[PDB]
């Protein structure tokens, strides 16, 4: 699709077998989701945003279907205000900014 | 252009004769810049994102050129580590997300 930007670009995602919604965020290097269960080993990481740093758990090679499109990559879990799909997964669906 | 997301989508911006660079950020409601000596009145307000909140000065009706495209809109000036072009200005240049 072509998504205009008059409202937040929220889309349906499927992760962990569950439907959620998340913000397509070209300003985020990687993907950060609110607290949830994911498979595999996690590693502690710090990530920085506009207001400072937060602690997250990093999971590797996680499957996420974004508007029906498959992506596999790193997913961070932590106290983000909103679920964010960052560039590491946007690239996997061929997302581009067009003007 | 049609900008992929393998690297941060930084573009040239021009305000008052000053050339800077800024991140095209679909995750931001607002545009947040470094100090640019914008003349005129402002309104203080708080914004936030990952990591917490920051104080900004809101300046309206700022003329900005973003990757060559002229726009007019509100700019928030505050202690952001990276200049961010948010949706309020992405809409004005006709920017969409596509996949």
């Amino acid at each position: 699709p072509q998504i205009t930007l008059w409202q937040r670009p929220l889309v349906t995602i499927k992760i962990g077998g569950q439907l959620k919604e998340a913000l397509l965020d070209t300003g985020a290097d990687d993907t950060v989701l609110e607290e949830m269960s994911l498979p595999g080993r996690w590693k502690p990481k710090m990530i920085g945003g506009i207001g400072g740093f937060i602690k997250v758990r990093q999971y590797d090679q996680i499957l996420i279907e974004i508007c029906g499109h498959k992506a596999i990559g790193t997913v961070l879990v932590g106290p983000t205000p909103v679920n964010i799909i960052g560039r590491n997964l946007l690239t996997q669906i061929g997302c581009t900014l067009n003007f």
